[PDB]
């Protein structure tokens, strides 16, 4: 069971990291700082996503991107097959009620703003990887 | 935001609640026993879940109930307007791949499967209280 941090921002992507870790979570976290290479991960050279069947693992996700929106990379993951049933976590700035409400009808499983405050920040990533050790990650369709 | 507990075991009804309130939420948080009347309170009389329009509401739900089994009212959950967008959070003893594959691909936004030991069970509603005071939950659609 894999950590997928799609993250941009280089120092909420290290923030967040060393929080999960503060959290006891060992698992191996692999992350993107774009869109693209992020997708090139879930989806393969190919695209097709099949590299990701059967793979058991989570995505982090924050919206703002520089290549693309999180938005795209939430209906590609949502719509195939074989990444589908990942659960995506969205964590971003933004606290938009429309955006909350169309990333959640788009399958995204939790939905997360990030706190203005550091510590605030940094707590509540502690409590996601907290959240992470209780629940139940499935593995894609093969 | 309202708290939507469907359990039928009094005993994890009781461990669930305090430690959600152990967690510092305060959110009110209305009880089911069964399935039947948590979907009339969630699809109303008239069965069309009009009721729930504009609901901002989480919903913990046990597999295992005495009148039917919580897989079909989380099926029914996701498929109708006015409850679909209510995260829905699986709390069940079973952990079987097959069912929670399941679970997700009828909708669930969280699985997790009821710890055996009471304490670490009760320090996860502790921590599931936790993340949900730190998560966005939408309203549904009108």
């Amino acid at each position: 069971v894999t950590i997928v941090m799609i993250e941009d921002d280089l120092g909420h992507a290290r923030l967040i990291e060393k929080n999960i870790r503060r959290a006891g979570v060992n698992n191996e976290i692999i992350a993107f700082t774009d869109g693209t290479s992020a997708l090139n991960y879930l989806f393969g050279d190919d695209k097709s996503g099949r590299v990701s069947a059967g793979r058991a693992q989570l995505v982090l996700l924050d919206l703002n991107l520089p290549d693309m929106t999180g938005i795209d990379i939430l209906k590609l993951v949502k719509e195939n097959p074989h990444t589908r049933r990942s659960p995506v976590v969205i964590l971003t700035t933004t606290d938009d009620q429309r955006e909350i409400q169309r990333c959640y009808d788009l399958g995204a499983n939790v939905y997360i703003t990030k706190p203005v405050n550091y510590e605030n920040f940094a707590n509540a990533i502690r409590q996601l990887g907290l959240f992470f050790s209780v629940m139940q990650v499935p593995e894609t369709e093969g």
